[PDB]
């Protein structure tokens, strides 16, 4: 995946929770539609920067997707205070800006842990 400052496991991690990682498409989630391998929605991808063609293009690749993870989390990570290893930024990737924050995203987390070799994932 793309590099920064999620490391390549916890992207992993996070790719398999959300599609197996695979490009599966888009599905509707409260209100807005989440597409690809990290089950990325357009507001999200406006604020990582929209890169690669388009968003739903960006979240059709594995690389793409996991560079806007990687931006995303250098953007609102830190500045939520989140801890910086996969824990929080699972979390944020699942609950937003301040994902990290919201008792929403725990139980995303403990899931995620479920998938073989991301337990305690950093
Ligand atoms: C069951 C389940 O959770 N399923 C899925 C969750 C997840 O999608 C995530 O959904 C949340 C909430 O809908 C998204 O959070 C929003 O993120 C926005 C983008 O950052 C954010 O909007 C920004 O907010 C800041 C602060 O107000 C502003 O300064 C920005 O201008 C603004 N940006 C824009 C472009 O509007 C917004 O406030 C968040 N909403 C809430 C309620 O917090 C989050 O981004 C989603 N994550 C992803 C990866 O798309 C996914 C995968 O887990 O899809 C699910 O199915």
């Amino acid at each position: 995946f793309a590099g920064g400052t999620v490391s390549q496991r916890c992207l992993s991690c996070i790719c398999k929770m959300e599609s197996g990682c695979r490009n599966v498409g888009c599905k509707m989630d409260m209100g807005s539609l989440s597409c690809g391998y990290f089950q990325i929605k357009e507001a999200y991808w406006i604020d990582c920067g929209r890169p690669g063609s388009s968003w739903k293009s960006c979240a059709a690749s594995s690389y793409c997707a996991s560079l806007c993870v990687q931006n995303y989390m250098k953007r609102y990570a830190k500045w939520a205070g989140c801890p910086l290893r996969c824990e929080g930024f699972a979390r944020e990737h699942n609950g937003g800006p301040r994902g990290c924050k919201k008792g929403s995203t725990i139980g995303y987390w403990n899931r995620l842990q479920k998938i073989s070799g991301c337990h305690g994932v950093q």
